[PDB]
């Protein structure tokens, strides 16, 4: 709807121990390792639907969560799974790296008007990329603004920055209604 | 090719006088004003191909130029056109606001690898937008990185930042080459 909805949360954790990727893939019910295709073990859990990328270094990336809470729960679940597989991993330094979200203002935007009114903040070159790219400074967020009125907000580390960025941009969007 | 080529330069200038947009469009050989379509006069010159957006406020935006030099020359030409039309405009505070450029590294990139290695700097969600968006801090540039190996750099105010950004990213790109 009009309030940004979290579409993806990406987190990292350090397992604090080197893992044998081939062996995790062999023993785990839902994990694969194909180094020519991706240089990490790819492990997935059902509900909620998330994906863990488990690197040889011990670093783990968790993606696919729809909230900070779900992200933390997921990371804990993968840790548990890895421990039950018999590796000596620990849960260390969980951190949210990125939050992507979206909303829909339900009217069309004249992107050309917005771009030339704020050219030091955004780029619009439909020959090269669809939609208008707006680099907000306070807070540090990149917004993708589409003619349809769909808005994507990227680069947030906490949810409050997403809402604040959308509060900042909204009065600008209404000025360029199509 | 491999070194970024400037694709667009956007600049602004303050004319220092409120202009009658309807009258500029009437008198100018190649300018139009349709306030329901765009809230500015759109004026265009042939060679080199550029566009001026002339606002009632007196502010002018010049777009379409391929270099800083060509942008300033275009601005000068539009000013001189406006002056010959009988308006009292002056050339105040020309400023480059944005430079967009592109290059091609001529290999494919595994965008998933790049995104999960550097998730605090970039976003990749092909369901929502094509290509990977990388927010560089030093210098302040946003790069769009595509599977094809095409790279777009946006947000630069001087061309040196474009080259520096690309020099910064290139060693990361090579780490994620794909067949």
């Amino acid at each position: 709807g009009i309030i940004p909805t979290l579409q993806n949360v990406v987190a990292t954790v350090n397992l604090s121990c080197k893992l044998d990727l081939k062996n995790i893939a062999l023993r785990a019910r839902n994990a694969e390792y194909n180094p020519k295709r991706f240089a990490a073990v790819i492990m997935r859990i059902r509900e909620p639907k998330t994906t863990a990328l488990i690197f040889a270094s011990g670093k783990m990336v968790i993606t696919g969560a729809k909230s900070e809470k779900s992200s933390r729960m997921a990371a804990q679940r993968y840790a548990k799974i890895i421990h039950k597989l018999g590796f000596n991993a620990t849960f260390d330094d969980f951190k949210i790296q990125n939050i992507v979200s979206s909303c829909d203002i339900k009217f069309s935007i004249r992107l050309e008007g917005l771009a030339y009114a704020h050219s030091n903040y955004c780029s619009y070159e439909p020959e090269l990329f669809p939609g208008l790219i707006y680099r907000m400074v306070k807070p540090k967020i990149v917004l993708l603004i589409f003619v349809s009125g769909k808005i994507v907000l990227t680069g947030a580390k906490v949810r409050d920055d997403i809402y604040q960025a959308f509060n900042n941009i909204y009065p600008v969007l209404i000025q360029h209604r199509k």
